[PDB]
């Protein structure tokens, strides 16, 4: 539990994070922020969790273009406090 699998996992990284905001078509929207190098899914779960909304049901879209689960912040050159948008590919409301 420590140079085979330790807590960390990641690099020494620098404290550059980033405030996403997750907002749904639904009206549900709450702000997350995780670090540069850290994946959406993070904030993809968790808004799910709070909001009360279904992973498979949903679809996470940001900048005119569906995301993943998989992809980081720094990949699609997301900035601070910029905005995801959900939408429900099945009914829900």
């Amino acid at each position: 539990m420590a140079d085979e699998k330790p807590k960390e996992g990641v690099k020494t990284e620098n404290n550059d994070h980033i405030n996403l905001k997750v907002a749904g078509q639904d009206g549900s929207v709450v702000q997350f922020k995780i670090k540069r190098h850290t994946p959406l899914s993070k904030l993809m779960k968790a808004y799910c969790e709070r909001q009360g909304l279904s992973m498979r049901q949903i679809r996470f879209r940001f900048d005119g273009q569906p995301i993943n689960e998989t992809d980081t912040p720094a990949q699609l050159e997301m900035e601070d406090e910029d905005t995801i948008d959900v939408f429900q590919q099945q009914t829900g409301g």
